């Protein structure tokens, strides 16, 4: 996919990370974790404690804008954040096989 970073804000107070960006694709609509994959390579951070907040598809073209979020410890987040934020974060992820990528 073609993602573009808009801004990179850091929220230490709530040990959170405010990073806004855009995601565009040719119909192909991935998922949260899926997007996290590339986003992980884009943000270059711990994918484990990485999730998305929300997104919005563009009508004009085939673009979609959204905002990502990152925490430090789920311990705090589990408390601070709400079931709403934790709601997004899917239960478990996939895993084709041990071997992957080039």
């Amino acid at each position: 996919m073609d993602i573009s970073i808009i801004s990179d804000r850091n929220n230490p107070l709530l040990q959170r990370r405010e990073i806004k960006f855009t995601v565009s694709f040719d119909a192909a609509t991935p998922s949260i974790k899926d997007v996290k994959m590339k986003l992980v390579a884009v943000l270059n951070a711990n994918k484990q404690v990485l999730v998305v907040d929300t997104l919005d598809q563009i009508f004009g073209k085939l673009e979609a804008e959204g905002y990502a979020k990152i925490y430090n410890d789920e311990k705090a987040m589990a408390t601070i954040e709400t079931k709403s934020v934790l709601e997004k974060n899917k239960i478990e992820e996939e895993a084709e096989a041990e071997v992957a990528e080039e």
